[PDB]
């Protein structure tokens, strides 16, 4: 395992962050062994995305096996961020603090509320948790530009965004810009939907309709490497990411994901990523209108 500053904290996080999310086929002992295997492969950053009693017991026990200060524990909190309130903080005392046997969270990661502001009562409660040294930072998950009024909030120390070799320019730039302004950046979706083929399949993300995937055929035809392993290896070279989020269900999946950290991308790949992005942007150019006359016609409905 390699480690990286979770910037401006002096806390080092593993380049892999293991996500634990509800899974009814696992018991306490399985979650416990899942985290023991992570811990043995040098993973020290976890994101709990779930409140199944089985998961909190098992994760709880395994975290206890080592000293709290060696761990970076993020609690993922979903839902319309505009409807968070005291009920949220109650749920959080029960699940995240009592459930996991913790007296601080390194990070609480909420959804982008698409607003400069968080609800009064919730922000007050976070301020209280921080005064009590129970919450080191608030993080925001986004697929777009977070309101600068929110980023300027003293509470907000981190952002979570998808980054993968499908990622546009606008994305690549948002996360370097964030990281150069001393926000930690967690990388999501290293192995995105667009780059899997040989069912149903949802496409409800505002970034989805605009998405080239021509040129990634080398993902399949690289001797000694799976497409998943290349996509991850690539995310691990982006210097603006504090860490890359991964999800894994069994020991050998953890071990294989850890292996990728210490292997380097195959020899020709960086070159081919350029070939594919240079074709991506010859197509976005060759399929563009004059940006004035376009916008000006659009105005005149
Ligand atoms: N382009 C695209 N890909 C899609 C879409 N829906 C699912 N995928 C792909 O399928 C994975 C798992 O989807 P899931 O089962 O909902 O699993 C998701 C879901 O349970 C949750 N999640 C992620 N984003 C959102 C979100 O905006 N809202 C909600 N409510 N849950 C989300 O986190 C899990 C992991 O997200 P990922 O790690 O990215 O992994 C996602 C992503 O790779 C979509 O509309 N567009
Ligand atoms: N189950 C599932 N649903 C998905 C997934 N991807 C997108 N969606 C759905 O699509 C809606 C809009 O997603 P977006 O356009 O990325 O817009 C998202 C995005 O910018 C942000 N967001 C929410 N969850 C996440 C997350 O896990 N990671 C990041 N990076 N942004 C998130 O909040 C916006 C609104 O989130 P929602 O209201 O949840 O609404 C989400 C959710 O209902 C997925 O993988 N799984
Ligand atoms: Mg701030």
């Amino acid at each position: 395992m390699r480690y990286r500053p979770f910037g401006s904290t002096g806390v080092a996080v593993s380049a892999l962050t293991l996500r634990l999310a509800d899974n009814p086929r696992l018991r306490a002992n399985d979650w416990r062994a899942l985290v023991f295997t992570a811990l043995e492969n040098g993973v020290n950053s976890f994101q709990i995305d779930g409140d199944a009693p089985e998961l909190l017991k098992g994760a709880g026990e395994a975290f206890a096996s080592v000293e709290r200060h060696l761990l970076f524990l993020t609690w993922r909190l979903r839902g319309d961020a505009k409807q968070l309130g005291p009920h949220t903080l109650d749920a959080l005392k029960r699940s995240a603090f009592e459930g996991l046997s913790l007296d601080y969270l390194d990070l609480l990661l909420i959804n982008d509320p698409q607003s400069a502001s968080l609800p009064m009562a919730f922000e007050s409660g976070l301020q209280d948790l921080q005064k009590g040294r129970a919450l080191r930072g608030l993080g925001v998950a986004s697929r777009g530009d977070i309101d600068p009024g929110l980023l300027a909030n003293d509470l907000v120390t981190a952002v979570s965004s998808p980054y993968n070799l499908s990622s546009g320019w606008a994305e690549r730039h948002r996360i370097r810009q964030a990281s150069q302004n001393n926000f930690a950046v967690i990388g999501e979706d290293f192995w995105p939907q667009a780059l899997r083929e040989v069912k149903p399949s949802f496409w409800q993300r505002r970034t989805d309709p605009l998405a080239d995937v021509g040129g990634y055929e080398f993902l399949t035809n690289t001797p000694g490497w799976s497409a998943e392993d290349i996509c991850l290896g690539y995310a691990l070279t982006e210097p603006s990411l504090a860490t890359v989020r991964v999800t894994a269900d069994n020991r050998q999946e953890i071990e294989r994901l850890a292996a990728v950290v210490e292997r380097d991308l195959p020899t020709g790949v960086c070159a081919q990523i350029e070939m594919a992005r240079f074709s991506a942007q010859e197509r976005e150019k060759a399929a563009r209108r004059p940006k004035l006359a376009a916008a000006l016609e659009h105005h005149h409905h």
